[PDB]
This record gives structure tokens, C-alpha cells and sequence, in this order.
């Protein structure tokens, strides 16, 4: 069972002791931090999930406290642990953390350099709790990640699939998540994959599904969709000399949904040409618009080998131009592009096809590692730094400047966010909030106490993220 | 609660049709593909994934009835195979009919070598096989983990021994700083766990009870830390008032050794002005075992650590070792735990060499290089079916992709061995059945829901030894 004393950093155990004397308030806060292929915006989305599993409710046990003195004891090798003050939060509060957490709400899209959410102790005994739960709330830097990153190839797509197309049709479904095998563990995968979900709908990763149902909630059964398709073992299984039964097996148990067929297991240009395009032809110009071929290549260079497959079908196939000019496949098949799939490359393909005059209509990505994985904090400088304390009484104002780096400054005080008169963001610094020149503080209380006192549906969270050009 | 139903890739729930009729048998393994970097790998992590998610009762008429429930919704469609899983639980009582070898958790083999092999003990379930495939190929993270973590601590021997002439205290060269910097909760306790493998020093806490609870340690713990500062326990004192923190903290762990990060301002005028001066009373007083350890974390990795060493080398005694390097008093050390990855200790290790400074003045840490900079394509971890039986008649199977050789798999019953010079190689096509190269040294591992084989965290790190260790 989860312990809460022993999810944070070694170090954090022995800070109680280093803070000056006399204090009684530690306030922190999480921001993206500026940096002077840009991340220009943040998606904000993951910490509900953490209040909810982690944070909320009794937490503190007499034998959690036990456990983690045994733990610490023979860790440090020495007898450092406050278990003082981990007691006093169990007889208190019934083992509730008394601390305050006001965040943006999920799914808002922030530009970098501004305050996301602020923690703070709701009792002065608690100053070293602020930053004992530091590790655990930084995790947040990974759905925001991955949402942010998500949200920045469906940029892309929405621009190219508009340019060669007219319109979005089809956008939520163009970036697929095949990273369930590619992520570190199970509960990444769940995490990863429900960020994806805050911009598009299909997903491979089923994890993703259950972590939405459960702390966040759709009006909808569920969040996220797939359709059939084959792998490399149930195309190979049938032996070398039989992929085109193969073929032709699969896409007649699926003769009425879409389906997915991984073409490239021994000859990705010969099985578009010669297999779909001449020996099993009949079986594909028969299939219903609702359900279409979707042909998978996986192994070569990305952008060339998409091509190359587009310029075979479209000879085998009645292409189509359509009204801005692009090339268009007819609408019983399509192809999916699933192999080295990242931010870079997805750019690279679009630009490529609509060089040589096809509709990004005709494709869609799966994306896995690049999607899940290839990810980390330091891409959007996701950070959490205290900037304010009050010792004998007096409120100060703290922060870093290191002087090789100022691109690791910290703010300065109490900090609250806002809308500027022309609509943009402001972080203000120093308790300057206070003043109100600048409207309401966007921060809300969502963590207090041990409660959760501010909820966010999935629905809600997608409308929060949604891009300008879906709006417009 | 975890349902294994609802632990794969989704298009896998709709392989079950797709085998060719009358299939017995899908045979399938794992390796770390072939292409300069990582020719070898530490195999850690499947015991971890065979206890919590594989073994026992992991099929219920509940978790059947949710799978369908989520599936129906998730498809547009009724795809999924209830009357396979339903099999299982009424045969088996809900054990999974699979067996599964695997080399000995730690060893260390070059890439392109079987690693795993999984196979159903049932006829009837033959779509099995592949339907774990997603979970088990996760193994990817704590082999790369483990294997990345062993490479560094190559690169730390080699330097330290050529600056030191031993190899003292190389099992602390390289903390785990990660757990802030990983994906989740569960991915800290695996890679923090892989790192121990190599190493014993660890911030990342949620490895101690993993290895606990799966592996096993005769001592009471797999990993160690002390105690040390963050930048909130300084700054928080206010700007004009470093040196009361730096003073403070020392003076509550004066006999243990003790880590101050000290760069919230200026890193050189703390090391020059605080340390050097102000507070040097308070440090050539300390004990061996308990030094300060100052932490330098902004500026260019290399560049920064030079410049700090320079600093305290003219304000504290240095000496010099047996080696010709530059050792800096007992009670003083340095950490460099800021943008630390394999590339960048390579670089300060080499750096420090080339200005005569022993590499017995530095230790690492590392946060998101150890444990979240790593992907599944560092080490090419890929799962494949290279043996079916249908109609009765086996038939070995793999891919080649044209425009790409370097993904092309085994091709039917595989098996590891010694060669006559001593190293591993595969054989393919069940020639390890003509018995000229010996054993199979694949050992079963897991068989219709238990765990047949296993290792404590003892044996692991003795496998995982370096050469110039053993
Ligand atoms: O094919 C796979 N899954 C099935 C699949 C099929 C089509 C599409 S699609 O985007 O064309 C599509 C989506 C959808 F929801 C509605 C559609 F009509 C069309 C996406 C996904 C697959 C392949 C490799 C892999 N590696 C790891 C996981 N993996 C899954
Ligand atoms: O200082 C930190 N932890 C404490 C610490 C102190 C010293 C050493 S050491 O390698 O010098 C050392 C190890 C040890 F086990 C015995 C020693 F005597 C010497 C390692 C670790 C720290 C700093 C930044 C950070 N970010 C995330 C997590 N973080 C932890």
C-alpha cells in the first residue's frame, strides 16, 4: 500500500531541520519555466489525478509512520526522520495533510513562465510539508508534457489537413497512441495516454481509459476509440509464401468495420502493388466508406516510404483531385504511417505530402515511444520553487538567481495569475495581486486540507484545450 | 484493481480471428536488437512483472464482464473474445496456460541475443501468447535503466581508477536523483530499482520496497543517502543571509556528511567567500566520515566543477596522491547533479583528468539522464512470434522488411548457449536441439501461473559485476 512519508526525495526527510527557526509558513509554487519546436504554451491537466490517488484523505497511519522510521533508520543510517511532526498531523487532523493547493483550471492553455499552482501549510507546525510532497506534485510535469506535446502535432495536422483539404474533418482522429508497450510501467501508461486523449480520440493504450473514468469523467461511455488491425505475428504466422492469404483472411472477418493491415513484413512495395493492388484489388474496391482499408507500412524512411506508397496506390486505385487541388484516394482506403512517428517527423511527412500534392485526408499517424515516452521535464522546464516564507511573524519574499543562469531565477512572493486588458496572461509577483488592478486571480482552491475542493469533468478539459482553429 | 484483459494494446483484443485456422501453437520471443554504443545488456525486471501482473488468479468472471463491457464501447463493436478468456478461467482457474524462459535476472549479454521466450501451454490458447506481449515488453525500461546505469559506472572506473589507482567508493559515484523527474510513481520505484543494480546510492525511495517485495536484499536495505540541503532550506533565510543557512545546516548534521547546495546566488563567491572564509572554521573540522559535501547545480557542467575545484583548492590543504592527481583535504567533497547524462560524465570525468584532478573529489547525481531520458529504441526491446504450429505441423516464421534488415527476426525455436570461446550465441530453427553447443541456458521461469524460477537482489548485482570488478 501506498505511504506518503516514503514518496518523496532521501533528502526532503532532513529539511525539518535546516529552515530558519521561527517558521510557520512555507508557500511554493509550479510554473513551466521560460527558456530564453518552441512550446511557446502549456497544456495544464494531471493533478487532479495525483490529489485524488495520492493526497486525499487520511494518509497518515500509526503504522505509515512506523514503517517509514524503520525505512529511514537503516537508509540513512541514522536516526533523522520527524516523527514528531508526522504524529502531530495524525492526531490533528485524523492523518489529513494540512496543506492548501490552488491551481489553473485542467485542460487551460498557459503560456510558459507562469504560475500553474501554489501550495501552502494551512497550519504553522506543518512549514516542512510544503516541500515534502515537491516530488510527488513535479510529477504533474508529465501529463502536462504530453498533453502540451499532443496539442502541438494536432496544430500541425489541423494546419495541413485545412491547407490541402478545406476543412478538420477527421483531425481528432489523425494522431493515434500505440504507446502502451514503449512507456516505463503501467501506471505511465495510464497517465500518458489519457493526456493524449485531451486532444484526440483514438488510442491503443486501454489503460488510459479506466484512469478517465475514474478521476476525471466523460458524458460519453468512453474517451477513446480503436478499430481492428493486424500485427506483424498474425500476417507472418501464416508463413513467407502465404501474407496475401493472410491479407485476404483478415480483411474478410473484418469486411464491414474499418481495419488495419501491416503491409511491410517482408515487401511493403510489392504487397501495395501487386498484393492489395492487383491479387486481392476486388476485396477493397468493394468496402464500404464506413469501412475502410487502412494500409500500414512500418519500416524505411518515414517520409519516402509514405510517398512511395501513395504514388503505388494511386496508380493501382481512381485517384481523385479534390477542391483545393490535392490528391485524394478513394474512400475505401487509406494508409497509416505507425514507425518513427515524433513531433519532427510528423512535420516532415505532412510538408512532404502536400510537396507532392497529396491530401493529408489520405493518412493518419500512430505514434508511440515519440507520443509517450521521448519526453522530459526539461522540455517545458517544469518546476516547483518556494517564494515565500513568514519566520517570526513577517512575511519575505524568497527565491533563486543563480548567477551563471538566469534562465533558473525563480519568483519572487505570493503569486497570483491573471488576464491582462488584452486578454493574454500575467503572473504577479510579491503579493501584488492584492492590489486588484488586474482582475480575479485564475488560481482556484482545489486541495485543502485533506479535501478535494474543486473538480474537473474530462469533457470540461477538452473544451479548456481546444485550438483556436477549432474554435474558429 | 489491475485487469489483464484491459493490459494490452487494443487492436490485440482482434488477433484471435486473425491466426491462421486450426493454429495450436504461437511461440514468441524477446531480444535487444542488433544495429557502436550499448553492445551488451543487463536483463532485469521480468520477475517484477511476472509476480505483480502474471502469476496466480488473474482472471475472474468480473474482470471478463468488464473487459466486455469497456471493450463493446471502445470498438463500436462485440470483438472482444469472451469464450477464450472464459476457458482460461474455468480450466485454469483463471491461471494463465503459458510458459515463459528467460536468462537469469542480471546477466549481461551482447544485443541481438534471445532474451525471453513465451509460448502457450494450451491449444486453445494460442492468441495468448501475443496478448501479453504489451506488458512484458515494458521490461524494455528496467533492462535499459540497469544497462544505461552500468555504463556509467564503466566510465567512472576507468577514470577513477587512473586518477586514484583503486576503485574505493565507486558504488556511490552515481546518485539517483530521479524520482521528480519520471512519469509516475510506479516508474520510480522500477527505475530507481534497475539503477541499484549498479549502485547504492539512491534518493528515489519507492525503489527500497520494490526490491523488498520482489527480489530480496540480506541487508536491511538496497540503498543509502544522507542528508542534505535544497534550495528552499536556503533561500528561505532571504538573500542576505546564505551564510547563517550554510552555518545552520552544518551545525545540525556536524557528524554525518552532509550535501549544501550552493549556487542560489553565486556558486563562486559561496565557495570563495562562505565555505573558503567565513565558514571555513566549521569544515576543516569535520571528520572523514562526515564531509561536506558542496553542491554546485547551474552553469556549464564541466566548466562550473572546474571552477569550483580551483576555488577550494586554494582556499583549503590539498594534497596530492600516488597518482599525480590533485586530492582535495578529507571533510571535502563535490556533486555535480545538474545535467548529468552518460554524454556529460564522460565529459567532466575527462575534464577533471586533463587539470590533474582526482576523480576521487567528485560524486554524480543524476535525475531525468538515469531514469526518464530512455526509450524503448535505445536498445531496440522488441517482441516477436517466431514459431507457430498449425494443422499439427510447426512452421518457423519472422519478418524482413525490405527497406530495412536491421528489423528482421529470429526464425523458430530459439535457445542460448556458449560458444568454445566462451560467449553467447542464439540458435534459431530449434537447432539447439542437435545438441552440439550444449544447454539451453534460458531457464523456465513462469509456467501455467506460477512463478517457477527466481532471484534475490543479491545475485542480480553479483551477475551484473563489472570485469574490472570481478
Ligand atoms: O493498428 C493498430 N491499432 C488499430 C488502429 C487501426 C486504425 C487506426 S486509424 O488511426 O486509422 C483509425 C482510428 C480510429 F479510432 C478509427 C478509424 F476509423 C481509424 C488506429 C489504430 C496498431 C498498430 C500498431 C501498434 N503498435 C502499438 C499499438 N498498435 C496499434
Ligand atoms: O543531495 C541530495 N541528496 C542527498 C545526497 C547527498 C550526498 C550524496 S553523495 O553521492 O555525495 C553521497 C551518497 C551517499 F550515500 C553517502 C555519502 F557519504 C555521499 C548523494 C545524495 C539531492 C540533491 C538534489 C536532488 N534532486 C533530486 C533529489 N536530490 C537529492
Amino acid at each position: 500500500e501506498f505511504n506518503i512519508l516514503l514518496a518523496t526525495d532521501s533528502y526532503k526527510v532532513t529539511h525539518y531541520k535546516q529552515y530558519p527557526p521561527n517558521t510557520s509558513k512555507v508557500y511554493s509554487y509550479f510554473e513551466c519555466r521560460e527558456k530564453k519546436v518552441k512550446y511557446e504554451e502549456t497544456v495544464f491537466y494531471g493533478l487532479q489525478y495525483i490529489l485524488n490517488k495520492y493526497l486525499k484523505g487520511k494518509v497518515v497511519t500509526k503504522e505509515k509512520i512506523q514503517e517509514a522510521k524503520d525505512v529511514y533508520k537503516e537508509h540513512f543510517q541514522d536516526d533523522v526522520f520527524n516523527e514528531k511532526g508526522w504524529n502531530y498531523i495524525l492526531e490533528k487532523y485524523d492523518g489529513h495533510l494540512p496543506i492548501e493547493i490552488k491551481a489553473v483550471p485542467e485542460g487551460f492553455v498557459i503560456p510558459r513562465g507562469n504560475v500553474l499552482f501554489t501550495v501552502e501549510n494551512t497550519d504553522p507546525e506543518c512549514y516542512w510539508l510544503t516541500n515534502w510532497i515537491e516530488t510527488i506534485l513535479v510529477q504533474s510535469w508529465y501529463p502536462i508534457t504530453v498533453a502540451t506535446n499532443s496539442r502541438e502535432q494536432k496544430k500541425i495536422l489541423a494546419k495541413y489537413l485545412l491547407e490541402t483539404s478545406g476543412n478538420l474533418d477527421g483531425l481528432e482522429y489523425k494522431l493515434h497512441d500505440f504507446g502502451y508497450r514503449g512507456v516505463s510501467s503501467q501506471e505511465t501508461a495510464g497517465i500518458g495516454a489519457s493526456a493524449h486523449l485531451v486532444n484526440f480520440k483514438g488510442t491503443d493504450t486501454v489503460a488510459g481509459l479506466a484512469l478517465i473514468k475514474k478521476y476525471y469523467g466523460t458524458k460519453d461511455p468512453v474517451p477513446g476509440y480503436s478499430v481492428p488491425a493486424a500485427e506483424h505475428s498474425t500476417i507472418t504466422a501464416w508463413g513467407k509464401d502465404h501474407e496475401k492469404d493472410a491479407f485476404e483472411h483478415i480483411v474478410t472477418q473484418f469486411s464491414s468495420v474499418p481495419v488495419s493491415v501491416v503491409s511491410d513484413s517482408y515487401d511493403i512495395y510489392n504487397a501495395c502493388e501487386k498484393i492489395w493492388g492487383e491479387d486481392l484489388r476486388h476485396l477493397i474496391v468493394s468496402r464500404s466508406t464506413q469501412a475502410p482499408l487502412i494500409i500500414r507500412p512500418d519500416s524505411g524512411n518515414p517520409l519516402d516510404t509514405v510517398l512511395k506508397v501513395l504514388e503505388i496506390l494511386g496508380k493501382k486505385f481512381p485517384v481523385t483531385e479534390n477542391s483545393k487541388g490535392y490528391k485524394l484516394l478513394p474512400p475505401y482506403l487509406r494508409v497509416i504511417q505507425g514507425d518513427g512517428v515524433d513531433i519532427n517527423t510528423l512535420q516532415e511527412i505532412v510538408e512532404g505530402m502536400k510537396q507532392k500534392m497529396w491530401s493529408i485526408e489520405n493518412i493518419a499517424f500512430g505514434s508511440g515511444g515519440g507520443l509517450l515516452q521521448k519526453l522530459t521535464r526539461d522540455l517545458l522546464n517544469c518546476s516547483f520553487k518556494c517564494s515565500y516564507v513568514v519566520t517570526n511573524g513577517l512575511g519575505i519574499n524568497v527565491f533563486k538567481d543563480p548567477v551563471a543562469d538566469p534562465n533558473k531565477r525563480s519568483k519572487k512572493g505570493r503569486l497570483s495569475l491573471h488576464r491582462t486588458p488584452a486578454g493574454n496572461f500575467v503572473t504577479l509577483e510579491e503579493g501584488k495581486g492584492d492590489l486588484e488592478e488586474y482582475g480575479q486571480d485564475l488560481l482556484h482552491t482545489v486541495f485543502k486540507n485533506g479535501k478535494v475542493t474543486k473538480s474537473y469533468s474530462f469533457d470540461e478539459i477538452r473544451k479548456n484545450a481546444q485550438l483556436n482553429i477549432e474554435l474558429e
